[PDB]
């Protein structure tokens, strides 16, 4: 069938404004373009999200406030702080239109999937997983992952959200905590002091959604093989227990060695195997990005992962293109782990995995 790639030049410029990750969207797309991977995909222009589409999760008070403060720069408005705007999520000029573009893009991806137009749709500029119904958080003005899941919910009865960002997918988890129609699984750094402070293995959801949230708390220094071992093992148990008919996959590259968060020690090859394992299920799959603050490494990563979606092996040499020099001084696609210790004790990992098996026996 071949994958949908959500993209337009206007979309990319829009996504380039975010101060936490400037030009990252351009770098990501330009590298994929340079390896000519767009030629093997169906390019789809994203619809901007309508108010009612956004309101499917976000309160009208939040959206209106976000739109109002969008007019010109800000950070000063009296009501901004209660809506999560301010110093993590500053309310700059245009943010609302930026938010509506990314939400729209993820919704367009989901709609493609419902319509049978692909088995895999990609929005590398999506994945803003902390935003709550009435609150910005963790650089997320809008939870486009939730919007995507609520779009998929039109066709699919069981949706699996898998979140391989460094941070807990707390916003998406909370959104679906009370329901059993969407199971969330997050692998993330969990250490008191580390944002957002949620997602211990004992967090399983609430009410009718009890045991339909899965959290895998992991410590600094994890490298490819042991990460995959954990991820494959949890996902095996999840697929057998939950039998999902669609998957939203968040792949924030802030786990990759060289990220200034300096926490995990992964390469794109190990994430790539987690991804291959998900894609072997051959379900409708909505792929999203997320964190990633070494810009060249994030483009390296997501370009690689696009390669795995297409079943391609990529030349190790980085092709000449507009951003070639950001890949200096070695100009290769491969990333090398740091010489840092892995702080994950096998006994704790095995404890976590057992707790999770135990929880999933209820599903
Ligand atoms: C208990 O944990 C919690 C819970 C709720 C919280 N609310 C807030 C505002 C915070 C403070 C906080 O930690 N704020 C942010 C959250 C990061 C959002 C990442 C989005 C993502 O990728 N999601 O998937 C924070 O970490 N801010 C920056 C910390 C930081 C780093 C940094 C962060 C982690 C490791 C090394 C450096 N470098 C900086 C340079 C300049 C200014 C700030 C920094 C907070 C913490
Ligand atoms: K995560
Ligand atoms: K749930
Ligand atoms: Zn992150």
């Amino acid at each position: 069938l071949v994958p949908v790639y959500i993209y337009s030049p206007e979309y990319v410029s829009m996504c380039d404004s975010l101060a936490k990750i400037p030009k990252r969207a351009d770098m990501v797309h330009s590298l994929i373009e340079a390896y000519a991977l767009h030629k093997q995909m169906r390019i789809v222009k994203p619809k901007v999200a309508s108010m009612e589409e956004m309101a499917t999760f976000h309160t009208d008070a939040y959206l209106q406030h976000l739109q109002k403060v969008s007019q010109e720069g800000d950070d000063d408005h009296p009501d901004s702080i209660e809506y999560g705007l301010g110093y993590d999520c500053p309310a700059t000029e245009g943010i609302f239109d930026y938010a509506a573009a990314i939400g729209g893009a993820t919704i367009t991806a989901a709609q493609c999937l419902i319509d049978g137009m692909c088995k895999v749709a990609i929005n590398w500029s999506g994945g803003w997983h902390h935003a709550k119904k009435d609150e910005a958080s963790g650089f997320c003005y809008l939870n486009d992952a939730v919007l995507g899941i609520l779009r998929l919910r039109r066709k699919f009865e069981r949706i699996l959200y898998v979140d391989l960002d460094l941070h807990h997918g707390d916003g998406v988890e909370d959104a679906f905590s009370f329901t059993s129609k969407v199971m969330t699984v997050s692998l993330h750094k969990f250490s008191p002091g580390f944002f957002p402070g949620t997602g211990d293995v004992s967090d399983v959801g609430l009410g009718k959604g009890r045991y339909y949230s899965v959290n895998v708390p992991i410590q600094d220094g994890i490298q490819d093989e042991k990460y995959y071992q954990i991820c494959e093992s949890v996902l095996k148990e999840v697929y057998q227990a939950f039998n999902p008919k669609a998957v939203v996959l968040q792949l924030g590259a802030d786990t990759i060695a060289g990220d200034p968060m300096c926490s995990f020690n992964m390469t794109p090859v190990g994430i790539g195997k987690c991804l291959k394992y998900i894609l072997q299920w051959q379900l409708a799959t909505l792929i999203l990005g997320g964190g990633g603050y070494n810009l060249a490494n994030t483009a390296r990563c997501w370009t690689y992962l696009t390669g795995v979606i297409l079943g391609k092996t990529l030349s190790s040499e980085i092709p000449d293109h507009e951003f070639f020099t950001a890949y200096g001084p070695d100009y290769v696609l491969e990333i090398t782990p740091s010489c840092r210790p892995d702080r994950n004790e096998p006994h704790r990992i095995q404890q976590i995995l057992n707790y999770i098996k135990g929880n999933l026996k209820h599903v």
